[PDB]
This record gives structure tokens, C-alpha cells and sequence, in this order.
């Protein structure tokens, strides 16, 4: 009955609201300087950036940076504090996804360990447009530009997935489409380690028909968007690659920078 | 209108049958299956290769083993001059895709270069079981032992795409089927360097749609049959990356010979 796939849709964008803070909804209304009710600070130079400690609630240094963290090291360490953040709300959206906190408890955290980075980069893009992105809740907006101006190796660590945010922006899906994609990439089932596999393709195969049914009814007019959706998952691999083997260059030109326990957990090389 | 769908899975069907010799079906009952009244040559250690290379029908050099030669080398040209027989036959079947001829002819070859590497891997599959592959139009049987049992960089080259073959065959998909799916892979989309995606993209969807109702007529039970052949689309991407890989890296080893200048040109880097 596709019934019980409208229900489970319905639970999922129930999930998702109750999970995340900003939503694509959100954040769209934001991008659109029409909605002038509350408008983001820009940031596109250091000036900027050191105006926007004042404007906006940024706990980093606001002054010089060169001969105190530079400017660089300073907007990675605060990426990288809300990507802890992220991990945490993913992590809670995941026990809402039933028959998840049934699974193995080892299999839990080996679904979590390879899905958090695809759907950090997923949401990562409702927040994106071609050039910039929000920052603090929506309540700044950085520069593509000024994200690819920085040092030699932190200057492109953020261009690739605005190249993939503007080719998944163009699928133009909503939230209550994200929140069930979303749950389909956590149960993937061929992540490496996995002790019981057909438990989680059950589900999985469970979530991917919610989907499908999902699209089909919110997106008449998009032929193949179920297909085209899926595929972009080769994208958000790609991805993942490219940052982690970005972090093992850094890790060794700063050996006094220090990467969080629970993301340096999570990664693993090969 | 489903009577587009059906004639262009029958059409694609019957190019492939005329453009790739060794089916599915036939190297299936060659494999674990019974269908016994011409077993192949199993090759499982170095004597077996030997005493193997000399009777089996072979195209490239003869089996010799003692300060001249490494077996490592032989078997991986080997497998690169098959490999360039695969293009041609896999360059032959794209011509037979409705639409593929009328592209401009640069995006032509730039679906072509980027496509043949997981066209291949894709088809190699039909070839392997967990424990080895199918050799020489189906004459020979080269052992998962004697693969991973070569050389440090000739050692862990097939052990991958034995792996992606396991879990690619339990979808348990037929000729039909990966006649389609083979189409879909070619005409891409995504692809560096393309001067016209629109018509590439619009050709692709037509074929998912066939794809789609193939996969629903002749697997009924298989549920999400569809979706799971897509998401398979990354692990071949992640196949090809790791092997162009350790390629570059076996260009570590061997290089500069002026008795291959025109032999080494028949293979560039595809
Ligand atoms: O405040 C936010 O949410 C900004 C990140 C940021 C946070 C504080 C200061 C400067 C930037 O938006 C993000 C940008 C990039 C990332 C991110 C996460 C993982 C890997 C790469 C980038 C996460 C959030």
C-alpha cells in the first residue's frame, strides 16, 4: 500500500524539522534578498570578516591573524566545530528512522561512521548558491570567493562542493524530499564492515520506495528525478575522497592544528 | 507509450548479442554452472599458467619463466590488449544507440573515453564468480589464488573488482538487462568536457525509462531492482578511479624501452 509509504514520508519530514534548525526553506528564504525581514552580514574580505565578529556571534578573533591563527586556520576550526554540530542532529535524525536502533548497535555506528560526510555535503547544499554560502544559522553569508582566496591549501578545500551544490541545487528538491534521502543514504548496507547486511537493505529498500513515490507525487513534470536523484550519490563519494586525502596534506604542513576526536574517528584512509 | 520502452530493450538486446561475443548466459553455464561438455583450463598456480599458456589460444607472447620476463607482466598486458579488443566492441554497440551517432561527434568520443573503464568492469563481472574468472573467449579460468598471489603492485589489482562482481552479480541481472544498463552508463551526462549535454541527458532519460520497465517485467519479485542497479554506479566509479590508480603507480616500474615505441602507443591510458 502505498499508504504506508505517504505515512512514512510523513514521519521522516516530521524527523527532519525536529532535527535541524535550518532547513532548505529557511535557508532559500534567506538567499532571496526578498524576505527583508532579517537579512545576513556578508563576508568577502577580511574587513568583512572582521566586521562580522561584531555583527554576528563569532567567538574566534576578530583583529589580526597572521601571527596568531591566520584567517585560515581560524574559519576551518569553526567549519569544523559545525560539523561536529551537524553530526550530532544527523545522528539524532538516524534513531527516528525505524527499525535503526533495532539494528546491531556495531552496524549503528559503522552506518553513522560512512553517512554523516554524504549528508553533511547534502544539507551543506541548501545552504548554498553560486556564490556563497550561510554561516551561524543563516545570520552571515561567506563568499565563494573569499573561501577560494585563502592559503595555498585551505583556498580549495570548500570549491568542489560548491560545484556540487549548484548541479544539486538545479534537482530543486524540498525538505520533505532531503529527509527522505537523507535516511536513505545512512542505510546503505554496502558500507565496509557491516556485520548483518539484509536487515538493512530491508530497510533501506523500505525508505527507497517512500521515495520514489514521494518524487513521483511532488515532482510530476521530472522525468527520471528518482534516477537522476540517485545517481548524485557518486557525486557526494567523490566528495568525501577528495576532503579526507585534503585533511592528511593539512595534517602534515600544520602539525599545530588539531582535528576534532569524533571526526579524526570517523575517517579512515584506503 | 510502453511500446517504445520494449523496442528499445529488444534493439539494444540484439546489438549486444552481435557485438559481444561471450554472453552472460553462455559464460554462466561455462562458470559453476553444470552445462559440461567443454570444462576450461583452469590456471590456479605458476605451472598451471605455463603449461597452460602454450596450448590455450593467446594473442601476445608465450609462456617462459626463468630470468626472462616476469609472469606478473604478461598477464597484466594480457589483460590490456583484451581490454582494447573490449573498446572496439564496446565502441560498436554505442553506435547502435538511437540518438548516439547524431551527437556531435567530439562528445562522441569524450562519452567513449570516459564510459569504456566501467562498461568494462561492468561486463568483466558476468565473467567472475568469488572464486575466479573466466580467460580467453571463455577457454581458460584464471583462479582468485593465482591473481592475488602475484606480485606487491600485481597482487591486489583484481582483488576489487572481485569484490564489486560478488555483490554486482547477487542482483542477479541478465543480457537483457545489462544491455540497457550498459547504454545508460555510456550516455552520462556528467562527463568533463562535453560541448552539448541537453540531447546526451535527454537520450539517458529515455533509456532509464527503459531500463526501469525492463527491470520491472523480468524481475517482478526483485524489489527496488531499479534503484539498487543505480547506486552500483558509484561503487564502478570508485573501481575506476582505484585502478587508474595503481596504474600510475605500476608506471613506477616500468618505462623506458625502445622496443615498445609502437606496441606501448596501441595503449595509451585507456
Ligand atoms: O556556520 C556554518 O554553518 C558554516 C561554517 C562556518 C562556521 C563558522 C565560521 C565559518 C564557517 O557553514 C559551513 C560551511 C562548511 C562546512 C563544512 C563541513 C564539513 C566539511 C567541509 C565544510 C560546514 C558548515
Amino acid at each position: 500500500e502505498s499508504a504506508d509509504l505517504r505515512a512514512l514520508a510523513k514521519h521522516l519530514y516530521d524527523s527532519y524539522i525536529k532535527s535541524f534548525p535550518l532547513t532548505k526553506a529557511k535557508a532559500r528564504a534567506i538567499l532571496t534578498g526578498k524576505t527583508t525581514d532579517k537579512s545576513p552580514f556578508v563576508i568577502y574580505d577580511m574587513n568583512s570578516l572582521m566586521m562580522g565578529e561584531d555583527k554576528i556571534k563569532f567567538k574566534h578573533i576578530t583583529p589580526l591573524q597572521e601571527q596568531s591563527k591566520e584567517v585560515a586556520i581560524r574559519i576551518f576550526q569553526g567549519c569544523q566545530f559545525r560539523s561536529v554540530e551537524a553530526v550530532q542532529e544527523i545522528t539524532e535524525y538516524a534513531k527516528s528512522i525505524p527499525g535503526f536502533v533495532n539494528l546491531d548497535l556495531n552496524d549503528q555506528v559503522t552506518l553513522l561512521k560512512y553517512g554523516v560526510h554524504e549528508i553533511i555535503y547534502t544539507m551543506l547544499a541548501s545552504l548554498m548558491n553560486k556564490d556563497g554560502v550561510l554561516i551561524s544559522e543563516g545570520q552571515g553569508f561567506m563568499t565563494r570567493e573569499f573561501l577560494k582566496s585563502l592559503r595555498k591549501p585551505f583556498g580549495d578545500f570548500m570549491e568542489p562542493k560548491f560545484e556540487f551544490a549548484v548541479k544539486f541545487n538545479a534537482l530543486e528538491l524540498d525538505d520533505s524530499d532531503l529527509a527522505i534521502f537523507i535516511a536513505v543514504i545512512i542505510l546503505s548496507g554496502d558500507r565496509p564492515g557491516l556485520l548483518n547486511v539484509k536487515p538493512i537493505e530491508d530497510i533501506q529498500d523500505n525508505l527507497l520506495q517512500a521515495l520514489e513515490l514521494q518524487l513521483k507525487l511532488n515532482h510530476p513534470e521530472s522525468s527520471q528525478l528518482f534516477a537522476k536523484l540517485l545517481q548524485k550519490m557518486t557525486d557526494l563519494r567523490q566528495i568525501v575522497t577528495e576532503h579526507v586525502q585534503l585533511l592528511q596534506v593539512i595534517k602534515k604542513t600544520e602539525t599545530d592544528m588539531s582535528l576534532h576526536p569524533l571526526l579524526q574517528e570517523i575517517y579512515k584512509d584506503l
